């Protein structure tokens, strides 16, 4: 059948929201009131990948764009991306595992860790207006935790 997908945002856990910020750029900033239709809506697929309880493979796609988080290696490490794909062809079930992060659910939050590289996980800085990462610990002063929220 066809891919299912939810809309929905993220906050890391100390309550910063995702925003686009250049070209192919994902930056974590506080936000509250009107600046918040600022925020990046995902839609997070639910897509093919080994899977448990409390692990679960997503893609990451920004929505109604031919966008999609992925993780490739740059200057030979593991980078967080924005890439895009054809639209005819996204989403779908089979996504190649550049796209597929383990959505993990620890203590009323989530992590987001790469397939492609394990235990390099979506994180973000405790400074304002800095990039969204990959992150090469889910220990330390880097954010790796999250929350959802959904939307219509
Ligand atoms: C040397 C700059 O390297 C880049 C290039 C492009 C964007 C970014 C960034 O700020 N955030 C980002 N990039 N993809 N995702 C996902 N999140 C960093």
């Amino acid at each position: 059948a066809p891919v299912r997908s939810l809309n929905c945002t993220l906050r890391d856990s100390q309550q910063k929201s995702l925003v686009m910020s250049g070209p192919y750029e994902l930056k974590a900033l506080h936000l509250q009131g009107q600046d918040m239709e600022q925020q990046v809506v995902f839609s997070m697929s639910f897509v093919q990948g080994e899977e448990s309880n409390d692990k679960i493979p997503v893609a990451l796609g920004l929505k109604e764009k031919n966008l999609y988080l992925s993780c490739v290696l740059k200057d030979d490490k593991p980078t967080l991306q924005l890439e895009s794909v054809d639209p005819k062809n996204y989403p779908k079930k089979k996504m190649e595992k550049r796209f597929v992060f383990n959505k993990i659910e620890i203590n009323n939050k989530l992590e987001f860790e790469s397939a492609q590289f394990p235990n390099w996980y979506i994180s973000t800085s405790q400074a304002e207006n800095m990039p969204v990462f990959l992150g090469g610990t889910k220990g330390g002063q880097d954010i790796t935790d999250f929350t959802m929220q959904f939307v219509s």
